[PDB]
């Protein structure tokens, strides 16, 4: 079973570029990261930082997560990020992503010791 961490990482880290590139850049990660399986994920957001900067968010600002958890922090910086949600064309399998491109702070839940992200709660 996949840890809680590596799963963070796989759904919602890619440090290799800067931003969205294009339009396709959703329906490839989506893919490649094995989000569309047996069913497409309907909504994910990738963020285009290095894991340190992301993992270094569990030391800074705590926030409520959406859930009411008291576990989520909030980056003090923007970071650029992809947001990869479903469109109406969208149907498994050929599952189809709207790529939106932006610079936001981060939202995570983090965990463990190490105390590093678990889930990504939303973006502001
Ligand atoms: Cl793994
Ligand atoms: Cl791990
Ligand atoms: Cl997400
Ligand atoms: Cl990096």
């Amino acid at each position: 079973k996949e840890t809680a961490a590596a799963k963070f990482e796989r759904q919602h880290m890619d440090s290799s570029t800067s931003a969205a590139s294009s339009s396709n850049y959703c329906n490839q990660m989506m893919k490649s990261r094995n989000l569309t399986k047996d069913r497409c994920k309907p909504v994910n957001t990738f963020v285009h930082e290095s894991l340190a900067d992301v993992q270094a968010v569990c030391s800074q600002k705590n926030v409520a997560c959406k859930n009411g958890q008291t576990n989520c922090y909030q980056s003090y910086s923007t970071m650029s990020i992809t947001d990869c949600r479903e469109t109406g064309s969208s149907k498994y399998p050929n599952c189809a992503y709207k790529t939106t491109q932006a610079n936001k702070h981060i939202i995570v839940a983090c965990e463990g010791n190490p105390y590093v992200p678990v889930h990504f709660d939303a973006s502001v």
